[PDB]
């Protein structure tokens, strides 16, 4: 008979107890209500397993030899083109790809391990695109590039951008017109720190868990003060940038 394991991605595969005699087991699974199948010379519930969508699209489901990663494809009915590709990582965040007639990407939805997401779309063949960053409370919004993301809010004459160069590596910078605010960056603490006429006025640390915090600092323009606040929401950025 057959055993159920867990993967990642919200899916279960049932493997037979026992392999066959070209040593290979079997693969079943239910997602989405289409029946897939597979066979398999591990047997742990990692390999291959096929099916189609009512619409005859080809769909398969790859489960690493580790059970670490899913990979669910959809292609054309003849199988030869991609349509759309989720792969979920180890850690569990997920990409998930539309592509177009070519299998050229078209949309990339980035799900971190924390829920927070990367839109990409409109994604033409030289990876240029629209982009949106979805945090808890508040989106930023921008463009992609092959060379970077860049998110941007606006306040006055002030302009922050978020970049989130090709390799992951986050920086910020901030721009005024007017030339009253500017801004440093710190790349080792993640934290931008704005000044007004010589005088340090708030860091806005960009945390590793994918939030923002803002403190102020004494009217010294030297020593912290108080405590770091978490921004929920756009308009405590843009109150950050006045």
């Amino acid at each position: 008979n057959s055993v159920s394991v867990d993967l990642p991605g919200s899916m279960k595969v049932l493997v037979s107890k026992s392999s066959n005699a070209d040593g290979k087991y079997d693969l079943i699974a239910t997602v989405d209500a289409l029946e897939l199948s597979g066979t398999s010379d591990k047997n742990n519930g990692s390999g291959v397993l096929e099916g189609v969508k009512a619409d005859a699209s080809k769909v398969k489901l790859t489960i690493s030899d580790d059970l670490g990663q899913t990979t669910l494809e959809v292609f054309k009915s003849d199988g030869s083109t991609l349509v759309s590709k989720k792969v979920t990582s180890k850690d569990k965040s997920s990409t998930e790809e539309k592509f177009n007639e070519k299998g050229e990407v078209s949309e990339k939805i980035i799900t971190r391990a924390d829920g927070t997401r990367l839109e990409y779309t409109g994604i033409k063949s030289d990876g240029s695109g629209k982009a949106k960053e979805v945090l808890k409370g508040y989106v930023l919004e921008g463009t992609l590039t092959a060379e970077k993301t860049t998110l941007v809010v606006k306040e006055g004459t002030v302009t922050l951008s978020k970049n989130i160069s090709k390799s992951g590596a986050v920086s910020v910078e901030l721009n005024d017109t007017d030339t009253k605010k500017t801004a440093a960056w710190n790349s080792g603490t993640s934290t931008l720190t704005i000044t007004v006429n010589s005088k340090k006025t708030k860091d806005l640390v960009f945390t590793s868990s994918n939030t923002i915090t803002v403190q102020q600092y004494d009217s010294n323009g030297t020593s912290l003060e108080g405590s770091a606040v978490e921004i929920t929401k756009l308009d405590e950025i843009k109150n950050a940038l006045k």
